């Protein structure tokens, strides 16, 4: 997150690390055995590590485990990214808590303005790398579809929505992909794609969640 707070530790209890070594993405925990996250983020092998707020050091609360299923939208498409979204089956239940808890997926599509919380671990820096501890969050609010559409000609489907500003020096980057966007207690963006982080005319592009409660609703049921 670049332009961002940190935010207050355990302030975000659905906000998840995807680890494979090293964290490399983020999720939402929206049930407890579902973690929802972005299709471009996809290994093969994957721990979950909820609870977290410094992910360098074990503070307590924290709890680590791994994904038994990993299942990629089937018309996420790598070049668009329209449909970039991926569901992660715990190998075992997430215990809820007041430091570990879902968040709900979206009741309809979020109005232009809706203010927004986007929160990760990824790039802090808009020029150069600066990879935090403790977990980044940033206010913003959904942009207009004269502004989204207009700074990425031909290339918003009905599956994406712009969250950010126009001006530039506050956006989601590198990292911080696969995590939430959640306005008014609703999970209505996942971290997606853009141009770069932070730079003017080119604001994040998230996955438009309120299109998909039927897709995550229908996998949750037959895994
Ligand atoms: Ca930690
Ligand atoms: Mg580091």
């Amino acid at each position: 997150i670049v332009g961002g707070y940190t935010c207050a530790a355990n302030s975000i209890p659905y906000q998840v690390s995807l680890n494979s070594g090293s964290h490399f993405c983020g999720g939402s925990l929206i049930n407890s055995q579902w973690v929802v996250s972005a299709a471009h983020c996809y290994k093969s092998r994957i721990q979950v590590r909820l609870g977290e707020h410094n992910i360098d050091v074990l503070e307590g609360n924290e709890q680590f485990i791994n994904a038994a299923k990993i299942i990629t939208h089937p018309n996420f498409n790598g070049n668009t990214l329209d449909n970039d979204i991926m569901l992660i089956k715990l190998s075992s239940p997430a215990t809820l808590n007041s430091r570990v808890a879902t968040v709900s997926l979206p009741r309809s599509c979020a109005a232009a303005g809706t203010e927004c919380l986007i929160s990760g671990w990824g790039n802090t820096k808009s020029s150069g790398s600066s990879y935090p501890s403790l977990l980044q969050c940033l206010k913003a609010p959904v942009l207009s579809d004269s502004s989204c559409k207009s700074s990425y000609p031909g290339q918003i489907t009905g599956n994406m929505i712009c969250v950010g500003f126009l001006e530039g020096g506050k956006d989601s980057c590198q990292g911080d992909s696969g995590g939430p966007v959640v306005c008014n207690g609703q999970l209505q963006g996942i971290v997606s794609w853009g141009y770069g982080c932070a730079q003017k005319n080119k604001p994040g592009v998230y996955t438009k969640v309120c299109n998909y409660v039927n897709w995550i609703q229908q996998t949750i049921a037959a895994n």
